[PDB]
């Protein structure tokens, strides 16, 4: 504790440059976490000197110096530190600025697979943009939506380190000029790719694996043109926002031909100088293509392949399949990129080549095994030409991978069977399932170390390695004393996160209620609508007779929306207006509260998951391949209510369905809807509770200043309804009334927390991790 | 020695994350860059808890390792411990990349201020702008001039340090409302400024100023939104490249806007917070404007006063005169700021009303002494209307000011009584004279540590604090084996600079050369055509007949020139032809060769002023102000030839008119040439030499591809001539004449070296520093 001291003390004179009568709470957090980076930095040195390459535009990380101070095992002495030194933890902590370069699910997922590897012990990296905007920070402005600037890095990074020596050169534009040797690209303008590296410790395992991000820089070859030099580096400015949507600029994608160029040229620097020639090479690189985004690497790798080293083309062509692996996220057909292809022309001619020549190899390949087959010949190309031609990314990464992946069982399933049916029948054994995870360390132990430290004074502390242990929790089914411990730490976290949200909100928060939380990105196919619906329901329900029971309900609903979509943007403020009225009306009192959680992030997850009772994951099923959320709220003590759909199946498969709440028409039952003709109207004029509703909505019961204010959520609602919102509110209704009754009963609600509890060990990212390392990349 | 290179070790380890297996030399550089600081941070800490202000634009640093070492007096056990470690100094020391954010003579001279300061135990600030691009980088290309940006601060800065705490909002644009309480100025833009503190250790003394640059963001409050921040960051960006010359542009209004709110703002916070109470400011706060480019600090001060403090506008007016003390640098009249009405109007329009009620009260001041002067009311004012209205900054300065400066005795008689009679002769006490200095410590103890030991070794090592004692060195005359000594040292630095060169230029270096050296801006009154023309004669006397005796003589020409000058990129051109047909004639051999210097910088001049033997300052006489270049000369043992203007006349004064080579017409005499009517032509009829050589340029002798490529050199000296080149140009070859005759004898040259080396301790920073602190600051 006092070599901790003393480290500290120096940290805050040498390196921050102060005393301790002037020094902030920021330069003690400074401090600390120097000292902890340099606690890091042997072991780091040491695993930095087969290989996976893990090849992602998110990273969503969050914040590191609780994490880091976990996996490396030093707690105790750092808070006995800190508090002899006579300081909080809290706001040290909350200085910290989040790393939010990821959208949503995928970065998140990404993070936790990067934390996996390390904790496994695998020999991998990360590599990524360093955006020095991160998504945005979100505040909410009378009842509306604002943007403002994420600025993570203005008052520095203790945690990343610049690399002079790996700096890369990125060429962009340019002509092609065909010559005897090789093929020659020309007339580029060139832009330079400096390197950062992030620590990714692994869990009491010595193993710190790298994150290393690119950042955008000028050459050095008059005012205006030093003005200038900014276009260079306007990429690894800013993230984009879409979290799903597509939406084809000039820009993202000189950030994806960015990160690939500059990722793989650092990977074959790295193996030239390595004792390994290329025909080795696929045996010693591995590179998991997270998701469209990086498809570009294909056709890069080839020219690399081809140009640089000029191997023969079938030689190459053969190397770059058995190297890549790559992964889907989304079916959804907007979140789908198709690049025109003047636009790659003017950027990346030799990209274009390579990509039509691709295809030509791939179409001759296909036609010489289907001559009659007119049509697959149209399907199976890399290239659609309906109106503008444009590159079908998703047909470019399953053509030049090994493998193909979906995020979940069902996912797996359609991306195999419907989406691509004519790669999957001449490929069988390419297409693959491995089902998403979280990692444990982050979401149950740094998020909830109160029922973390109960389970392990149950079933031992093995759990953190392999999450699978947690069904030795099924022999205190019979113990009442157990269920009631659980229900205090979940009580406990509820006092924590209600002293954070009577700060925050100004709204008094009854402490005995069901936290009710719906965190997620706001979607039209993620349905917030329909909670809002709930809620204006219950709260309809309340108002027509007060002498009844009612049940001490808290709903929070929390996420943040893409500046350019109207329709997240109308629900939020439906949200605004909603949670307005129902808050102050002395009639209602503590029986119904609703806060719209603002910027929800991973640190304001780590603090509402685990305290949350109830799960709202009610996309329309068939919609969502598959989210991590549900799985983080399995995991800390929370019951789940929603469709079947993404990971709410595999729940149910592990857990049982009678301890889910589920709802609503399946995939199938939406197929059945969809033939027959969809009409809300119908099931509108069937329904008082839901007609009430929308009456209520409709006549400006929550809007008295612009009668018309949700009159475009009403014709959506009506008129060009895609996701069903109407035909599930009777089962949501049904099955919210059970959640209801069930919350009366505390023996049952906990019992039924304890099977969830003890049935998630099969979502840990260490499973899916193991599964990729065994079945894809080949790795130990 | 073990404690220092245990120190280096763990620095390596832990600050750059490096091994030594792996690291570069520039990660070594880093860790004794590290180190030092970490040397120097606790008395900078100490001495951070009356106070001199020192505004300027520019600090001309240069590297700052090197002199860190010697001000600390630690260099013996740091090179012993660098040598045991197993390294060379002179690479790490070429690692840095020098602070160039001074054009010339002006940031230098602050720089030298800040030793100085620092040096005499003064509690004095710098202020200025952290510009991320300085002046730019040269490089010589077919015998052109090219810019390239200069990015010093790419691959890190192991000196600086951010403030986060003293971040400050500066305003743009608005309007300006009328209220009963105050004056509001509203609708502005809000640009952050984010200080850096860079450390100025005092020689010996226990003394670490700060050096505080401001830094420009933007506020936090969309993919175009985010990419538009850059723009509030355009400010700070590039350091602007004119030296003399006042473009007027929108932005550099900004940049001293800026500057001069953030200073005046962090400054006012210092004071609130100290046991200080405006009455008391004067008394505590005295704010050096280094030239006219902090101008606006006076309606600055103003608005601070009369609105954010209300106070009296009397007492307002009285207290900024009282703290404000100006020092004027230039006489030229293209080199004098004069800022239009309608850009202040639009950029600051409460500084446009604090300006003209200034001007009407002090216009109603002179007014009433003199009742019958009329156009003494144009002159005095601060607004000249003769086309479009602008704001003559100079006389803000002065009546915003207690005190005003000239930079010579000359110049300041100049000012006194040309410039500024009228405003002199109602303030006589006010206009004074400070004679410009420069820093033993960084051009005789860092720049020529042979030399400086040399003198050591006779006069002790108190010259160091006061340069005065090198009066004792007369004693000296009588001795040869001092001369022989002091010739050996000229020959070691000869030989260490000619192995630079011949490496740097493929170029054979005669090492019993005279090296002739002329390092300055490259501008037409510094008249670096009279020395193209010279060696063209003296080109022409070498081919006329070989058999005569020649001085072996290494020319030297090496500066910049502003991109949009072009003028001076003709003169650069026609230095490269010249070089290229001189050095590539074989009767000459090792006779005349011209090298043009490349990259003039502080460095760069470390190493070429301490072998030099023969200085060129040969500009128009009346048209310098002050160079403190012939000063650095004339410490490191050369001898000086040129006109009597600027700090050649204090030179011929200290030394001697006869130990110096004065030509050319003085001050009467060219402005006598004025009013007769000045004509080239006469100069040119009149003279073999120097039309052969006129004629030689004309008749396309050095550009055989281009008959016609210093056609505009040719009409320039011709029919537009300036600065009387030809008129100049028989006294100019005398002397050099005169030059070559005396180099002959090394007695007479040694003598004439040492006459100009104990005659320099007048020159001293320190002995200007004291004059502004006992004359001007009222400081100790
Ligand atoms: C778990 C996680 C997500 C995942 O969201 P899904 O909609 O379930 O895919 C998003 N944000 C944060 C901060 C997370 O931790
Ligand atoms: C001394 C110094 C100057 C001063 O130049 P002058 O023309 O004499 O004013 C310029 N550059 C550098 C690097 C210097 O050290």
């Amino acid at each position: 504790v006092a070599e901790l001291k003393k480290s500290f003390n120096r940290h805050l004179h040498f390196t921050l440059v102060k005393d301790r009568n002037v020094a902030t709470t920021r330069d003690y957090y400074f401090a600390l976490a120097h000292t902890v980076r340099d606690h890091l930095v042997g072991r780091w040195i040491r695993t930095q000197q087969k290989r996976v390459y893990y090849l992602s535009l998110e990273f969503y990380m969050g914040r590191t110096l609780q994490n880091t101070m976990i996996n490396l095992g030093l707690q105790n002495a750092c808070d006995e530190a800190i508090y002899q030194l006579g300081l909080d933890i809290e706001e040290l902590e909350e200085i910290e600025e989040d790393a939010g370069l990821g959208n949503g699910g995928l970065g998140r997922l990404a993070a936790c697979f990067l934390d996996s590897m390390a904790t496994l012990g695998l020999a991998a990296y990360g590599y990524g943009i360093r955006y020095e905007y991160g998504i945005f920070n979100q505040k909410i402005r009378d009842g509306w939506q604002v943007e403002e600037a994420d600025d993570w890095l203005r008052y520095g990074n203790p945690w990343e380190k610049s690399r002079p020596e790996f700096m890369l050169p990125v060429h962009f534009y340019g002509k092609v000029e065909h010559t005897n040797t090789g093929t020659k690209w020309i007339d580029t303008q060139v832009v330079l790719a400096l390197p950062y590296d992030t620590p990714v410790p692994g869990y009491m395992n010595n193993t710190v694996n790298t994150m290393r991000l690119w950042s955008a820089r000028a050459p050095n070859d008059y005012i205006q043109a030093v003005l200038d030099r900014n276009l260079a580096e306007n990429i690894s400015r800013v993230l984009y926002p879409n979290d799903n949507f597509f939406e084809g600029k000039e820009l993202r994608l000189k950030q994806e031909y960015f990160v690939v160029a500059a990722t793989l040229q650092d990977i074959i620097r790295r193996f030239k100088a390595s004792k390994f020639v290329f025909d080795a090479f696929p045996d010693q690189v591995a590179i998991q293509l997270n998701d469209t985004h990086p498809a570009l690497a294909i056709p890069e790798l080839m020219r690399i392949f081809v140009d640089i080293e000029k191997l023969p083309w079938s030689k190459a062509w053969e190397l770059t399949q058995k190297t890549f692996a790559y992964t889907n996220h989304t079916v959804l057909p907007e979140a789908l990129e198709r690049w025109p292809v003047d636009l790659v022309e003017k950027l990346l001619p030799r990209h274009l080549e390579i990509i039509y020549e691709i295809n030509q190899k791939h179409l001759d390949r296909i036609v010489a095994l289907f001559p009659k087959d007119v049509d697959r010949l149209r399907r199976m190309s890399l290239i659609e030409e309906e109106g503008s031609k444009r590159i079908n990314m998703a047909h470019l990464c399953i053509v030049g991978s090994h493998a193909v992946n979906g995020v979940a069982k069902i996912h797996s399933d359609i991306v195999k069977t419907k989406v691509f049916k004519d790669f999957s029948e001449l490929e069988p054994d390419k297409f693959q399932n491995k089902t998403n995870g979280i990692t444990p360390r982050r979401w149950l132990l740094l998020c909830n170390p109160g029922l973390a430290e109960l389970i392990a004074e149950k079933i031992g502390e093995d759990y953190v390695k392999d999450l699978s242990q947690l069904t030795k929790l099924h022999s205190f089914l019979g113990d009442d004393v157990f269920l009631r411990e659980l229900a205090k730490v979940k009580q406990e976290n509820k006092l924590k996160f209600s002293q954070f949200l009577e700060t925050e909100y100004k709204v008094k928060i009854n402490p005995s209620s069901m936290f009710d939380v719906q965190v997620k990105r706001i979607h039209e196919y993620k349905r917030q609508l329909l909670n809002c619906l709930h809620v204006i329901t219950m709260y309809n329900r309340i108002k027509k007779d007060p002498k009844k029971l009612f049940v001490p309900r808290t709903v929070i609903i929390g996420g943040k929306a893409a500046p350019g979509y109207h329709m997240a943007k109308m629900i939020i403020k439906l949200i605004t207006s909603v949670a307005d009225v129902v808050n102050n009306d002395p009639m209602v009192g503590s029986k119904l509260k609703v806060i719209f959680l603002e910027n929800y992030r991973v640190s304001l997850a780590e603090k509402v998951i685990p305290a949350t009772d109830l799960s709202e994951q009610i996309s329309t099923a068939g919609t969502e391949a598959s989210g991590t959320g549900n799985m983080k709220f399995m995991l800390n003590g929370a019951l789940t209510i929603g469709t079947m759909d993404g990971a709410n199946v595999e729940m149910a498969e592990e857990a049982g369905e009678e301890n889910l709440f589920i709802f609503g028409m399946r995939i199938d039952d939406v197929a059945a809807l969809d033939k027959k003709g969809y009409e809300a109207k119908e099931y509108y004029e069937a329904l008082p509770e839901l007609k009430l509703v929308i009456d209520q909505i409709d006549n400006g019961f929550f809007s008295p200043k612009q009668p018309d204010l949700f009159k475009d959520i009403i014709n959506m609602l009506f008129y060009h309804d895609r996701f069903k919102v109407f035909a599930d509110y009777e089962a949501y209704v049904k099955c919210q009334d059970k959640v209801s009754q069930l919350y009366m009963n505390p023996k049952a609600w906990n019992t039924m927390v304890l099977k969830n509890i003890a049935a998630s060990g099969k979502f840990s990212s260490d499973r899916t991790i193991k599964e990729y390392a065994q079945n894809i990349w080949n790795v130990e």
